[PDB]
Order: C-alpha cells, then structure tokens, then sequence
C-alpha cells in the first residue's frame, strides 16, 4: 500500500500536457500537424510544441527528439504557485525521486516539479505557463477533424487498486471502473476537472503509457480523422474504433503515431464535478463495457503501450501484472463475454464478438 | 451463359421503390422496423405491415408479409409511365422469363404491376400506379434521432457477376463501381437508374439470395444513434458490421439484422452518378480500403449469409453455387491477402483479416 | 456597494435547478415534456419535476402552479452539507432575508437555504438531493433535440458592476463581459463549474430572470428543436436564433415557454476552470459579440424578462437601469454597430444589421 | 405565352456550371478559393475555373474578369452530343438568338450552344467536357465547410407563369411554388436531376440572376461557413440565414461575393425524380414558407440580384414586374403574414416577423 502523506496534496486542476520522445521529428510533425491539425506554439530542430484549438496555456503536447520513443512526462497543472511546493513535499514524503526546475523543463512552462511516482510514472506539476492566443474562435484555422482540448491520459499499471488509492489520496475521484464478481479490478477512471477522467489506470504490465486523449466538438470530427487517414492510405494506423464507449459514454477512436504512441480521440462524456457523482462499475464480461455496440477489442489494445522514462531519461523497468488479464478473461481461449447477462444468445466463448 | 439483349425496348425504370419481405412473426418484425428503426406505418392488418420512410410519398417502401419461410418475395422498381409496365412485360417475355401481371396490384397501395422471375432467379416487380400518402418530410414532430429518410437500394447475391451485369446494363442500369482482381474475376458491381451509386447491386456468391435492403439517413450521426439505441436495448448482437465509411460508394454505413436475419443497411452521403459518362470506379479485391475505407475487417457472415428468395408461386428458389473465386477466401481466408498500400508489405495481411 | 463578508463564502459547485411559477400546468407540461423532451422525476396536480438526459440529482427544473408566472428560486448546489450553514451565515452578514428548511422547499431536495439576495433574486443553496436514474446512456429515450444538462441562468439587473463584485466575492469568476469605451458595463458572465457561466448578468431593469439555459450534445440537436417547432406551427415561440454566440462561442437558440419564460438551448462553449483563465471583453458596438454571424438581436431579447418572487411569493419591485441601454446604443434610432472596428463598410447606424430596423 | 415548339426539347441532365463576370479577379479568387474552398481546375490572369468536391466535369464555376459584374452564362449539361443540335433547333423555333461554338466558349467545355432565352437569360447547353480528378474521397483536402456539389440556379423574372410554362415544355418539372389566393405566382422551383431544383424563378424585375447554389454534406458544414466568415470579420457578407427552408426543406445560407453575386449554400432536400412527384404550393402569407422557423426575410433578398449579359456581352435591359411583390404583400406597409392559418396570434401586419420592420 502507498501510505497517505501527512503533507497536504497539491491542488491539481487538470491534465495539461504530455512530453513524448519521438525518433524522427519530421515524421512525427507530419502526423501531429499535417494529419491531426494541432497548432504550433514553438518549434526548432529538437522539439515541436503543440496545442489544441481551445487551449490558452503554451502547449498540450511536446515532441522531443530522442533515441528511444517513450513518455518523458505527463504534466498536471496545479491551482497556485504554492501547489508546486506542496507537490514537492508530498512526493518527498512518499520517498520518490524528485527534480525541481524553477525555470521549467520545457519551453513555456515555468517553475516545475518532475517526479518518479510510486507507480514508476514521470509526473510533472506546474502552475506557471506562458499564455498564448486562444484559438477557440479561429474558424479560419478550424479543421474538419479539429482537436479542441487535451482530455486525459491513460496509464498501464499492474495493480489497479494500489494505484487507485494513491490517486484518490492525490484528490482524483473515481468515476467508472471494471471489475469481476471475484473481486478483481481491471481498470479505473478518475478525475479532477469534472469530466470522466484526467488520468486512468488500465491493468497490465507497467509502467507504460496506454494513450493520450484529445477531444473534438462533435462525432463527425472523429469520423473525419478516420476518413482522412483512409485518403492518406494510412488506415493501418487506425487501431480501434470509431465507437461509442460503455465506460465514459464517449464517442472514440484510437490511432497510432509513427513511434506507436497511441492517441485517443474523444467526445461527449458527461459531468462528474459533484462530489457524490455516482460511480459506475461494469462487469469485465459485459461486451458493451468498452465498445457499447459490442465491437471486439483487438488484442494489441490490451498488450501494446509506450515505454516511460525516469528522470535521467532511461526506460523504466516493467513489472508484470499478477492479477487476471482482461484480454484473457474476455477474448482469450478460456474467456467469455455477454450481450445480455445470463443469455447464451449473443455470448462469446473462447473468442471475440462479431465473428 | 450470356443473356441476350431483347429486340423489345427496355422499360424506363425510375428507381428502386419497395421490397416485400416474408417474415415469420409479424409482431417481432413490427417491433424491429417500427419501434427500433422508426419506419412509418402506411397500413397494417394481421397479415402484413406496410412501412415507408420519412420522405416517401408513394404508398410504401417495405411490405412485411407473414409467411412460413422468411425470404424476399419481390424487389420492386417504379417505372416512368403506365406504358412502361407493358414494355417490361414484352421485354421479359422475349427473355423467356416467367411473368405475372395484375391490373390491381399484388400488394395494397400498388396498382397495375408486373412480377417476373428474372434471368438470375430474382422476383422483380415493375409498376407505375401507386397510392400517394402524406409525405412526412417536414414532420419534425415525428423525426427520430435515427430517422430513415429514403429507400436507397437493394443488393443481390448471384454466382456469376458479369452475366448479371450485362443483363442489368441492357435493362438500362449503369455500373458505377465494381470490384475485380488481376486474374479476370469480378466479385461485385453496383448499378443505378436514379443517379445515386446504386438502385441494385450484385455480390458474387451462391444465389439467388438477397444480400440486403438499404435505407438512407440525413446525416452520419443518425447512423451512430441507431447503434447507440441498439446498445441501450441490449441488442448490440444484431449489429453485424460497421458503422463505417465505404470505399465503394463513399457512403457512411451500418449493417444490422432483423428478427429473421434479413440484413438491413443504413446508408448516407454517396455521390451523384446521373451523367451518362459518369466515371466507373474499379477496386482491386485485395484492397483493404475497398469495403471499409478505414480498413476495418469484414466479418465472414457478411459474405456467407443472405436471405432466401421466392419464385412467383411463393416457393424458395434453388441456390446455384458460385464457381468463381470467393471474395472471403481470397481476402480473409487461410490463403487470403489484403493490402493497405499497393505494393507495401507493411500494413498487409496474409491469411487473416485486418486489425489483429 | 456590497461589502465582502468576514464569513467564508459557501463552496458552490454549479447551477442545479430553477423553480418557475407557471399559470397553466398542463400547457407548461406540453412545452417542457412533449415539445422539449425533458424527463419527469415527479409530478402531481401542483408541480412537475423535470431533469435533463445526463442528470443524476432529482431535477433541473420545477414547474409550480401559481397565480403569477415568475422565477421562484434559482438554486445552486454546494460542495458539502456544511456549506449550507456557510451560505446562511454569509447572507445573514450581508443583511439579507433568509429562510432555512431542513427538509427542503421542493421534493428531492433536503436541507436548503433560500435568500432574497442583494440584487433582489431568490437564491437557493443546498447539498442534499435524492439521486435518480442517470439517463445518459438511455438511447432508447434519446430524442433528436435532447436536452442533456442544465448549463446556466441569466439575470437582468440594473447595475452590472455592483452585481459582478458581489458574485465575485461569492466565488464566481468572470469569463466574458461587454463594455463600451466610456466605462459602461452592459453584461457579464461568470462561473463556478469551469464552463463559461453558471449565472450571468444582463444590464436592464430588475430583478428579472432573463433565461434558463440547457445544453445539447451537438449543433444539429438545436436545429431540430427549431425544425420541430416549425412542424408544430409554433415558430412564433422561437424568439431568437439559432446562432453562434460571440461571447461564450456557444451555438444557441432562445425560445419562449407558455408564460413567456425564456429558455436558451446551448452547446460547445469552452473550458474556464483554470484560475487565470483569460477574460474576454467585447465592445458593445461590435456586431459579432452576441451573434458572431452578425444577425440582429431582436428587441424583445433586450426588453422582456420574467418577474422574480421574494420569499413570501410576492413579485419583487423592479428598479430602473440608469446606465446606457445596450438596445439603444446598438440598434435603436441613435445606435450603431460595426463588423470591423473603425470601418464604415459593414456598419449599421440607426438600425439593426442585415437591413432591418426596430418594429 | 411562349409556344411549345414542334422540335423536340434537348434532354437536359442537370445544371452544370455558371460563368460569372467579376471586376477584380484576385478578390473573387480570395472569396471562392480561400473563403469557400472551391477547387481550382485552371486559372490565368483572366479567368478562374472552379469545381466542387465531388465533381468530375471540368468546372462548376467560371470567374471571368470584365468591366461589369454580371451572369454571362448558366450552363446545363445535356445527355448526348445530339442534344446540343436539338437545343439549337428548339431555341431557333422559339425565335431566340443562338451562338454555336464547336470547341466551346470556356476551357474544358467542347461543342456548346449559348442562347438568349425567351426570358432574356444566357443559357448554355453542352455535352462535351474535360473530365478531371473526382475529389470525392480526397479527405486530405476536405474543408470543414466543404462545397460538395453544384445544386441549382435561381433567376429573377417578372412573369413567373410565363417562364414556368416555357421551362415545363423544356422538360423541367415544378416541385414547389409560392402563390396567393388571387391568382399570383411569386416563385417556382423546377428540376431535371431529381432534386427540388436545377433552376428556379423568383418574381421581380428581370432578367437578373438571384443566386447560384452549392450543397454541403451536412448542416454543420453550413454552420462552419458562417463561423469562418465571422473569424475573417466578413459577417457583413452573410446576407440571410442560416435557416431551414419551407420550400425545399433544405438547410440554407445566403452570402454575397465581392461583386454582390449571391451564393446559396444548401443541404438535405428530397427526392423529386418520380414524374408525378407531388407539387407543393405554399401561400405567400405563410411565414414558414421561406424560413420554416419564421425568421424574417431581409429586404435585399427580394430587391437585389445580378445583371445578366446577352451574347454580345452587353447587359440585358430590365423589365419591371407588374404582378404583386412578395416583399410588399408580406413585410411591406400593407403586408401580412401568419404563423397558423386563420390565427391572429402569431400574425404580422405591416411589418416583418420577430420584432423587425423594413429599414
Ligand atoms: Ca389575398
Ligand atoms: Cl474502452
Ligand atoms: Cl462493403
Ligand atoms: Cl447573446
Ligand atoms: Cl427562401
Ligand atoms: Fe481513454
Ligand atoms: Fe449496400
Ligand atoms: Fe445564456
Ligand atoms: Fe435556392
């Protein structure tokens, strides 16, 4: 168990940006700018800084050239400058390695703390950031597939209850989860900003970054991304979807960048800001929990995820999940799922749905 | 074995107009088509339900007829003039097909009508006269989040596509898109009268069988809603394939299964084909974007399962086996192949379907 | 000027519901349930309790039969039970009339405080509420015009800065406003929940309630409401829109219920939850500030609003605005607006945009 | 009355393109290409050739530099090369001036006939055209406001019945019209391709060109054009809309190019291809006939339209309408409109709907 510090938790506003190490900057730029339409906040020969349509902070995504593609930092904005001090004291009490840079790690961020958190993830906490032109009414720039906000992150970690309790202590509230009757937890979603998630835990070998998610305004914007990828003859980089999620109720798509970093496109989840927001638990065998339409979840979605770095920039060693595998219990040889609980019609045994 | 072109002039066909489907439980079928899908009842009794789409003014687009064996009974096309029903009768007689003409129609809301057993074993109807009903196109008080606005097309399973294609072209259908390979095989063709990608289409397989009937929505989110509704009704297992973007036709689509496994496509936003030199588009059968533009795999049931069709006595037509190569086998079977980019091994699939 | 209490402000989560007095319950039910598709939580011969598609608290709207159509209460949910005590102490320090009921004023609300606030508005603060089936995935019920959330209120008050200062002390943060070059404020929007607004102030004679706003998922859902109103041959109850707002950037529509209570339908504003969220100030003469496409603002939008009640159920006396009128300075016979600041081309003098004058 | 020729009518497929004369080619290019996103088939110092997303013929719009902005030709594609001969013979029998160019009037069109038609309009008929890359799946190019098709033209002409008969003889079928109870026709819509219209007649002084219409896939695409015009601070070039039409049931928008040529953006009308398609007749006083939501029709919509040229390139003289004016009888001083037939409630006397009067 990760104990609760006596030091007060930092007041976390939201997920704010991710720094991804990429191997070929120009190829990554083509994907995130030319295909996906993110907006350039700064670039040079080593980094590209990108933001979504409605953002006013400096960036939502930093692409950093490096030898090994990996998550370098998942950053959360905190409410006040003093909250960076709180974060430092909190993680120090947890016994975690921390690094404070009063002038930031990346451009357009000021005083910032990076930590190797108890689950092995590189978290950053910052308040100070350079404001930029908020493009929310720049419809002269608006793409048919426009990405409008950074929505969340999703982390692969072996022991979901352990991570959950740690995030709850940090002030994240669980909105949805997936469990079975035997008591295993397979996934949880948790928030600060009053949407279904800011970060999420997916049971698996970790620490690995499952995905970063961006929002669109409407469902047709997501469709357009798929349509554009077909036109560019990169439909093989569409991993899963588009679909309606069970968990979150959002319309979604998963796609793969040039280093196989997974990006979710997402819209139209619901408000979770009330403190007694009802928590929704789905059964792992419910074939509408992930895709509400019952489309099968391809195995790669369960098994593949990005490396993460420590504060020296080396790859974090991975810890194998010992709890039951969601893949194995649903679509593996001894797995099953149902459409209607208790009905063998519309159930799937030892394979996935739809055929 | 080639179907000759008649001396007799072809009838001037306007469009696909309605299908008569035999169903086994009229109440279960009513629940699907009316309560789930929202089609509008023009007339019903204890034996039949007459249904129309939101923008239709002719009596119906779908007749559900209770019967012992679920099947297609008639696929009907409307012709331009009452004289065109005469033309149709002379045309099919010269083809040596069985015909039956009724001056007062075979179903309610249709007048003088010709039914035929066509050269591919399908029950075609041709009619002009039909009872006009209230066009509900501005009845936004009734409009469903999933509203089906038009009948768009039919799709027929037949073993020899080129043979069927020539016959439909002589009848005045123009081919808009097709799927072929590098070895002389045709796997599918789409052909039209009304200036959309199709009014009917041919899918290579054992036949005659009816592959599907397609209805249009206004917008893509209407199709998404049908999927969402089916999830809420906990009948997502009746979603067969999709939603997706087609390669062929460029339409947004969904395939669902009614209670007798009759396949319904929901469809929107294909393109205009009414110019007589409309460019024909041919896809290679191994192109993994040809059916679903996003490269999502086509489930085997889509290729193997289709509805029975009846002859004019109401008996099931015998199924003739396809001997040409199978689209399923050559793309997703154990010796199958598909590509994302022609000539690129990366994003290609050997002996398996796309996406894992 | 309204002083800042020493007592701490209650921690307000969001707007939560309004209680509207309506004169004919059956006609109001037809509007809100049959036309708009809101979901019934409870009803009887006296009241109808309604919620939006994604709501889990008991209701977003209470329709209460009474003799005089009016706003009876604008209710905000607070973070904890103890925040209701805080609300009570805060408004007592302000010298406002308060009434506390441990078992609520309306069904499905528990311990609740109502106040006649400094601007004359009946505010409620509550934490306790009866949870109901959250209908967010009930696509078997989902209509083509589905109202998915309660988004905000908008209040007519004569002195906007006075009201704004008071709301800021309550914890609301201003997101956008409308001003002129000579220091007059015409409107302000302010939030708790991290959207553009939870309540807003429109300059005018008050206290009156300008509107209550509900969200849709998508723009087409708003279009459908218009389409449906056309099919029902009640297009005369479409007051204004549909449009794209300047302020808020939301897609919008304003419609009128059977007692002329104004309802806004709204979608796709932006996130405001960061504490240094950039405020946006528009010039009153900017013809894209209200409708981004430049469509004229109908004069009834500026002049008409609902009565509000005091805690005895009597109508609050109206105080006249003395600051300049937005209607007069933009679309009246001495008014003007521009498309491009400083450009005579695309400017309008003594009339509204698009070729119309006031009727 | 225009007689029906003995000579057979050409078989017309559809509206195909317009040639518009523009005064400043770079300005016009900025509008059609940079604002609206049309695709360039060809250009030089004198002309720009543009097509929609789904087109395979060479172009849907030709912009031709000249001294006087005007419609130079409205072009219809015919079914066969032999139909161009039929057109020549048909119009010659009608007593009309004709000009035949075996290699076309504009690039990418072959054998073509231009005519000064009986209503004074420059019509072109052609079959031969250079095919180009059909961009219908080029989602790498697809704009958020993408114009996917050319849909129709709309002509202003003083005597609608006279024009309607002539177009019916040419094979167009009337889908909808607007009349009153005193024998006046104010407008008619008529088709060949199986949509509500390929061309239409609007009562007024003429010949003038009312608009050219392009379609989008979905309603949000039209919304985006408005939004973009707001961002470019050219909302003054949005004339009317967006709305839902009564006539056609389409979602619509009217905008004005740099020479005040009016462009409609349009989506989701219905299928008219059956020969007994029911003809819908709206009453001119029905306030849902033009905008289904009851929004008022701006006076410029009724009064302003583009000049048209003769075959010499000179402007056609305008003949005044003597039949009653739709503007006058609906929104003018002695005008009337209703929301519900026979109901005074929701009716408008001597002014426009929604609280406006003529400027
Ligand atoms: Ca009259
Ligand atoms: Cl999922
Ligand atoms: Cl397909
Ligand atoms: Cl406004
Ligand atoms: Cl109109
Ligand atoms: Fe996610
Ligand atoms: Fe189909
Ligand atoms: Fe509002
Ligand atoms: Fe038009």
């Amino acid at each position: 168990e990760i104990p609760k510090p006596v030091a007060p938790a930092p007041d976390i506003l939201r997920c704010a940006y991710a720094e991804l190490v990429v191997t070929d900057l120009a190829k990554s730029r083509n994907f995130y700018v030319d295909v996906l339409g993110l907006h350039v906040s700064y670039e040079d020969e080593n980094q590209i800084y990108l933001r979504s349509f409605e953002e006013f902070i400096h960036h939502n995504l930093v692409l950093t050239k490096g030898p090994v593609a990996a998550l370098k930092a998942m950053a959360f904005r905190v409410r006040t400058p003093e909250d960076v001090d709180k974060a430092e004291a909190y993680y120090q009490e947890l016994g975690c390695r921390t690094e404070r840079r009063k002038d930031g790690f990346v451009k357009g961020i000021g005083d910032a703390l990076r930590v190797e958190d108890p689950l092995g993830f590189p978290y950053e906490f910052f308040f100070e950031t350079t404001h930029v032109e908020r493009l929310h009414m720049r419809y002269d720039l608006y793409s048919a597939g426009e990405l409008v906000r950074l929505d969340h992150f999703n982390q692969v970690t072996p022991d979901v209850p352990r991570g959950r309790k740690y995030l709850e202590d940090l002030g994240f509230r669980v909105t949805e989860d997936i469990q079975d009757d035997e008591g295993t937890t397979y996934a949880a979603w948790m928030h600060r900003k009053g949407t279904v998630n800011d970060t999420a835990l997916t049971g698996g070998n970790g620490p690995r970054l499952h995905h970063v998610a961006f929002s669109t305004h409407e469902k047709h914007n997501i469709i357009q991304i798929c349509d554009k990828m077909g036109a560019l003859r990169i439909s093989d980089r569409i991993e899963r979807g588009p679909g309606r999620h069970g968990v979150s109720n959002a319309f979604y798509l998963y796609i793969l960048d040039p280093d196989n970093h997974r990006i979710e496109i997402y819209t139209q989840d619901y408000y979770t800001g009330d403190p007694d927001n009802p928590t929704i638990t789905w059964n792992v065998h419910d074939n509408q929990r992930r895709d509400w339409w019952g489309n099968p979840v391809v195995p790669s979605w369960y098994t593949e995820a990005s490396k993460v770095l420590d504060l020296d920039g080396n790859v974090q060693e991975i810890i194998e999940r010992t709890d039951d595998s969601e893949l194995e219990v649903t679509i593996g040889a001894d797995g099953f799922s149902f459409t209607r609980a208790g009905d063998e019609d519309g159930s799937y045994h030892g394979q996935a749905s739809k055929g």
